[PDB]
C-alpha cells in the first residue's frame, strides 16, 4: 500500500485496486474506500457491440500505482474488463492524488482518458468514497441543492407520516440518482458537497473549469443495482456522494479538492467554501453595494410584494390585470392601513406589448401619468418599485412572435422550442433591454429594477450575452434584483427572488432544509421567497407559520405574491410579517449567518446566529420542545435575542371561529 | 360519409380516413375527430429495422369502412405506412363502432389486430377524439385520478404563483402523458374519463376485462411532438384524453363505451358510472354493512387516530415506540380531556416480531395484559381499536427475512425486489394472517381490524390470493379498514384509509381536486385521510384549515397521524376537528354525495349537497368571496346547512402571539 502523509492526513492507497482510505489524524476517523465492491471508479462505456456497460475500473487488466512526487501518487487503469470477460483493449484512465504538504487537503484529478475504438461516457471517480455507514455514523450528507439540504445518515424520531415516507425512500429509487451544477431546477448552487459524522467532516470542491454531475445515495443498500437481475442486494446501507465526470463532453480540468475538518459539519464546510467563493470573485458584499448605492438600505426590513396582473403570460387579462389606479390604491393601503414601513413593490403587468418588448406603458391600464402617480406614491413612502421585465421570452400567443431571435443548433434546428420563457439568444438581450429601459428609468424616475429569467442559471451556452446584459443593467446603479440567481451573478445584483426550495424535488422526503447558500453568501446577496411558492401560499414547503420562521432562521426576506383580487385576504399575513419577520430581517440583513444548528432530535427546532448580534431560535413543528437549560420553544414558536437586548418570544396559533 | 344515427346522436364516419364525429342532436354540439392530423388512431409498432415508430393509421394503404349491421360500422386499417414511405405489409387493425339503438351511447372496440412480421405496441384509438378547444370551450377534462380531478379547458383567475405554474405547464411536458388504472400511485381509481363544455359532456367507460392506459393532453398545442425536430408546433391548444390499448399485453375485450350527456358535467358523469359500478358488483352500501354489523355505527363522527410507534419499519424503536400504558393514557386523554365522542384508534407497534409475523403482543412494551387494558378502555368509550397488521412485507432488516415467500416472474427472477412492503406473494397471505389474527381477536375481544398494503391496488397478478385474504378477513364481521382501497375491494371493507390525493402527482399544477370517487361510492365506503398526508401535517395538499374544509365538502373523515412525542401538539387540531368536521361527518356518513359545484372563478369556493339534507359551502382560499344572493364566504370559511335546518357559519384564523 502506497502512503501519502503529512501532519494532518494519512492517505493509504491500495496498489492492487487503486482504492484509497483517508485517516484524518486529529480525530482518528478513517474514510474508507468503496464498501460495496472495492471499486476505485465506475466507468460507463460502449462494448464491442455498441452497448453501454458500467465497469469497475479496479478490475482492469493492468493497474499501475506509483508515488511520482513527494506528495503525488499517479494511477493508471489499463484495459477494463466487461461482464462477459471481453477486454476494452486500448481504453485507459489516468488519475492523480495530490496531498497538500501542510494542510488537510487532497486534490483528486482525472488527468487523461483514452477510448481506443470504444466510446467513454460517465466516470464516477472516486467511487462510493467518503461514505457514512447508516445507523452507525450519526451525521449527514451535505448537498447545496438550491438553498441547501442535509441528509442524515441514521433514522431518527419525526412525525409518523414523514417517517414512513423517509424510511421507505431509503429503500427505493428515491434515494439514488444524480444532480447537476448551477441550474434553477433540482440542481446545486455551489460546486461542493460533503459528508460528516460526529468525529470528522469532508467536503469536495469542484474545479471552476469543470461540470461533473453529483451522484447521491442516501442510506440505500444498492438494491437498484440488482433489480433488473431480480436478486437481493448483498451490500450495506450507506450514504455517499460521488462526482460523475462526463467523459464524452467535459473539456475542463477534472479535479476535485477535498478538505478535511476535524469535528466539522455543514457549517464548517460552508465557511471553507466561502474562502474559495471570494477567491473566485463571486463575493461582493452588500456593504460595498450600499456604499455604491445608498438606496440599497431601502431593502432591510422590506416585504417583497409581487402584484401579479396575469402578465407576462397575458396582456390585460380580464379578472387578473390591475389598472394603475388600482395599483396605487394597493400601495396606499399597504403603507397607510397596514403600516408597512419598507417594501419592494413589483408590478407584473404595466406594458401593452408582450415581453421581450417591455413597452409602452399601457394605455388600457391608465397610461404613463397614472403609472407615474403610483410609482411616485411608493417613492414618497421610501418604497422600492419595479415593473416586471424580461428580455428572454418569445411567446406563441404574442402577435409579434417570430423565430428571428431564437438560437439554432449546428443542424439549423431551433433551440428552446420547449422552453418559451428562455428562447431569445442571450447575445440579443442587451439590445432588447436597450430599446426602452432607459426611457422607463428616466420617465418614472426609477430607483430599482427586477429582471426575470435570464440569470436563474449559469450554463455555458449564451453566458457571454448574459454577462453583457448583467453589466448593462448594473451600469444604471439601481437597487436591482433578478429571478433565482446563481453565485456567478452576485457581483451584479442586490437581491435574488428565490434561492430557496422547489416544492417537488429529489430528496425532499429524506432531507432537511439547511441554509448552506446563505451560510456562504448572506453578506453578499439578499434573497427573498420565490414567487411560485410565496409566503401566502400553502405548499410542500409549508404554510405562513413555517415559512415565516424559516425565513428568520435562514436570513431571507418575506415574499407576498398575489393576484389583485386576493389582496384583502393577504392582510393578516402582511401584518404578521410586519410584526415578526421584518424587524429581524432588518437587523440581520447585512450580517454574516455565522452558524446554524439543529437542536431537537427531529431536526425541527433550530438556532441561527448572525453577526449583527442576533440569535434566532425557532420550532418548525407542532409540539413544544425543550432545549438546553430546560427552555421550551412552543410549536411554530420562536425565541429571538435582538442586538438591543430585547428577547422576542411567541408562536403562531390557528383558531376556529364558529359564529 | 357513412352515417349511424338514432334519435339522440348522429355518428359521421369518414370513409377515407376512418375518423368519425359525433353530433349530439339536442344541443347541436359536434365532437370532432383528431384536430391535429386527422388520425383515426395512432399505432406504435416496430419497422423493418426493429425500431419503434408511431404512425397515423388513417395513412394505411387500404381503409375499409362499411355498415355491417343496422347500428354497427366495421373498419379495417390495412398495411400502415411508415414515415420513410415503406409499408408495414401484413399489419392490420380492425375496429367497430356500435351505436345503441335508443340511448346516447356509442361503443368503440378494437376487435382484431394482426402484426405479420412486425410487433405492435400502443394503439391510441380513437386518437385525440372528444377534444375541447382551449379558451373557447369553457369546461374541463374529468379524470378519476385517486379521489379525482378536473382540468379546466381555459385560463382563469387564481393566485399569481399558482397561475404562473398552471399556464407554464400547459406549454411544456407537464400537460401531456399517460396514467394507468387501479393503482395507489398516480393512476385512476375508476375505469372512466371524460370531457365537457358548457353544452355537452361525454365520458368513456372501459370494458371490465381490459386495462388500457389513458393519455392526457391538457391545453397543450402538441409542441412535445416537434421539439426533437426543433420546429414550432403548427397545431392549436386543445384538451383530450385517449385510451391507449397495449396491444403487446392486452387479452381482454378492447372496448370503451361512450355516454353523451347534454348539459352534463363531472357530477352527471359520476352518476352514469355509479349505475355501472352497481352492475359490476362493487357497490355494497354502508347501510347494508350496518345491518350486518351494528358496530359500523361507531364510525360516523369518528376521528381516525394513528399512533405511529415506528412500526412496522422498526421493532421497539427508541424515541418512537409507545408502551401500552402510554397508549392507554393517550386514549384516556382523547376521551376525557379532548371530549372526543367517537374514534378509531389504530396503534402502530404492538408486536415484537416484524410483519408479516404479526405476533406475539410485545413483552417489551408491557405485554398482553397491558395492551388488553388499553383496548378495554377504548371499548368502554365506544371507540374502535385495531393494531397495525400486514401480511405482504418481507423486510431486509427482519432477522426472519427469506425469499421463500416472494414471487418469481416467467424468467425465474424475484419480483418486487425494489418494493419491500409488497414482497410476499398474495397466494401465501391468507396463511400468514391465519397464524395469529384469530388469537388476537379472541384475546383482545376485537371489534375492528385494519390491514395494510394488500388492497391498495387492483392489479391482475396475484388478484386471486388477494381475494382469498379479503374473504377471510371479511368472514370475521369486524368493522374493518384497509390502506387506500380500490372499488373492487368495496364489498369486503367498511372504510378506506386514503382514496384522497398524492402530494406530488402529474397534473397537480393544472387541475382541481373534485370528489369523483365519493360522488360514486360515498354511500358504500367510508374514507379517511391518508396517513402519509394526515390532517395535522402541512403539505402540498394543504394545512389543517384547507384539509378540514375539503373533508366536509368531499365527505371524508379526519385523520390525525402522529408519533407519540407529538401528541400535545395535536390537541388544537383534534379539538377543531371535533367541533367542526365530526358533526358534519356524522350527519352525512351514510348518505349520497348528490352534487358538487365550484362557485367562484378561481374554483376555491365549493358547494356539496348530501342526501341527508346537508349542504356544505366552503372557501378553500384566503380571500372572502361572494356567491349567489350576495352571500359572502370568508377565506378558509364555511356555511353549512344541517338536516334540521340550522345554519353553521365560521372560518379559521391564523394569528401571531407575541409575549
Ligand atoms: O411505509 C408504509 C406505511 O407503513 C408501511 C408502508 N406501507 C403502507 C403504510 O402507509
Ligand atoms: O411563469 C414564470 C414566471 O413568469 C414567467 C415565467 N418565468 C419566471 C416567472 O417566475
Ligand atoms: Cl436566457
Ligand atoms: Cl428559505
Ligand atoms: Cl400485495
Ligand atoms: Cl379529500
Ligand atoms: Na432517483
Ligand atoms: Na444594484
Ligand atoms: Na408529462
Ligand atoms: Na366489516
Amino acid at each position: 500500500p502506497i502512503v501519502l502523509e503529512n501532519g494532518k492526513l494519512n492517505i493509504n492507497i491500495d496498489s492492487k485496486t487503486g482504492c484509497f482510505s483517508v485517516t484524518e489524524k486529529t480525530s482518528g476517523h478513517v474514510w474508507k474506500s468503496d464498501p460495496w465492491e472495492n471499486a476505485a471508479g465506475l466507468l460507463t462505456l460502449t462494448d464491442s457491440k455498441g452497448k453501454k456497460q458500467t465497469v469497475n475500473i479496479s478490475k482492469s487488466k493492468k493497474i499501475e500505482v506509483s508515488k511520482t512526487a513527494k506528495n503525488t501518487v499517479s494511477l493508471k487503469f489499463i484495459d477494463p474488463v466487461f461482464e462477459d470477460g471481453s477486454v476494452a483493449k486500448g481504453v485507459s484512465i489516468a488519475t492523480e492524488l495530490r496531498l497538500d504538504p501542510n494542510n488537510a487537503q487532497l486534490d483528486v484529478e482525472v488527468t487523461e482518458h483514452r477510448s481506443g475504438n470504444f466510446t467513454l461516457y460517465d466516470l464516477r471517480y472516486p467511487a462510493r468514497a467518503f461514505s457514512l455507514k447508516t445507523d452507525e455514523d450519526k451525521g449527514a450528507a451535505v448537498i447545496p441543492q438550491k438553498q441547501g439540504v442535509i441528509c442524515p445518515s441514521y433514522i431518527f424520531p419525526m412525525n409518523g407520516g414523514r417517517f414512513c415516507k423517509w424510511d421507505d425512500a431509503t429503500y427505493n429509487n428515491k434515494s439514488q440518482g444524480s444532480l447537476e451544477l448551477f441550474n434553477n431546477g433540482t440542481g446545486l448552487t455551489m460546486p461542493w458537497w460533503g459528508t460528516y459524522n460526529e468525529k470528522s467532516a469532508v467536503m469536495g470542491i469542484v474545479d471552476v473549469s469543470a461540470r461533473p454531475h453529483m451522484q447521491y445515495n442516501i442510506n440505500n443498500n444498492g438494491q437498484y443495482l440488482f433489480n433488473a437481475k431480480g436478486v437481493m442486494s448483498p451490500y450495506q446501507r450507506i450514504v455517499f456522494l460521488d462526482p460523475i465526470w462526463k467523459l464524452d463532453q467535459e473539456k475542463g480540468k477534472m479535479r476535485i479538492s477535498y478538505h478535511f475538518i476535524p469535528g466539522g459539519d455543514y457549517v464548517d464546510m460552508a465557511k471553507v467554501y466561502q474562502k474559495e467563493a471570494k477567491a473566485r470573485g463571486h463575493f461582493v458584499s452588500l456593504q460595498e453595494k450600499l456604499k455604491r448605492n445608498p438606496n440599497v438600505n431601502k431593502l432591510p426590513g422590506a416585504i417583497y410584494f409581487g402584484i401579479y396582473g396575469g402578465y407576462p403570460h397575458y396582456v390585460n387579462m380580464p379578472g387578473m390585470a390591475f389598472t394603475f389606479d388600482e395599483l396605487k390604491n394597493i400601495i396606499k393601503t399597504i403603507h397607510d392601513d397596514l403600516r408597512v414601513d419598507k417594501a419592494f413593490v413589483h408590478a407584473w403587468g404595466t406594458f401593452s406589448n408582450f415581453v421581450p418588448h417591455n413597452y409602452p406603458i399601457s394605455e388600457a391600464l391608465g397610461g404613463p401619468e397614472k403609472l407615474k402617480a403610483a410609482v411616485d406614491l411608493a417613492k414618497s413612502y421610501g418604497y422600492l418599485y419595479s415593473s416586471y421585465h424580461a428580455y428572454s421570452p418569445m411567446l406563441e400567443n404574442d402577435p409579434n412572435f417570430t423565430t428571428d431571435l431564437m438560437q439554432r443548433d449546428a443542424e439549423g434546428k431551433l433551440m428552446n422550442t420547449g422552453s418559451r420563457w428562455a428562447r431569445v439568444d442571450p447575445k440579443f438581450q442587451k439590445g432588447l433591454a436597450q430599446k426602452n429601459i432607459e426611457k422607463e428609468i428616466s420617465y418614472l424616475g426609477l430607483e430599482a429594477d427586477i429582471t426575470d429569467i435570464t440569470f436563474a442559471a449559469y450554463r455555458e451556452n449564451g453566458k457571454e450575452g448574459r454577462i453583457e446584459l448583467a453589466k448593462y443593467i448594473d451600469s444604471f446603479n439601481l437597487v436591482n434584483g433578478t429571478e433565482h440567481g446563481q453565485e456567478q451573478w452576485i457581483p451584479y445584483f442586490d437581491m435574488f427572488e428565490g434561492m430557496t426550495y422547489l416544492e417537488d424535488r429529489p430528496l425532499s422526503v429524506i432531507s432537511h432544509p439547511a441554509p448552506l447558500f446563505n451560510l456562504v453568501y448572506h453578506e453578499a446577496i439578499a434573497n427573498f421567497g420565490k414567487i411560485q411558492d410565496p409566503d401566502n401560499e400553502v405548499t410542500a414547503n409549508g404554510d405562513f407559520r413555517i415559512k415565516a420562521l424559516r425565513s428568520m432562521l435562514f436570513g431571507r426576506g418575506t415574499t407576498i405574491f398575489f393576484a389583485p383580487y386576493e389582496f384583502e385576504g393577504m392582510r393578516p399575513m402582511i401584518e404578521m410579517a410586519r410584526d415578526l419577520v421584518s424587524p429581524v430581517h432588518k437587523e440581520t440583513f447585512y450580517s454574516e449567518l455565522k452558524s446554524h444548528e439543529y437542536l431537537s432530535a427531529d431536526y425541527k427546532v433550530q438556532r441561527s446566529r448572525f453577526s449583527s448580534g442576533t440569535e434566532v431560535i425557532a420550532n418548525l413543528g407542532p409540539v413544544a420542545q425543550k432545549i438546553e437549560g430546560g427552555i421550551s420553544i412552543p410549536g411554530y414558536g420562536y425565541r429571538i435575542q435582538m442586538k438591543d437586548g430585547s428577547l422576542k418570544t411567541g408562536h403562531f396559533q390557528v383558531s376556529l371561529h364558529m359564529d
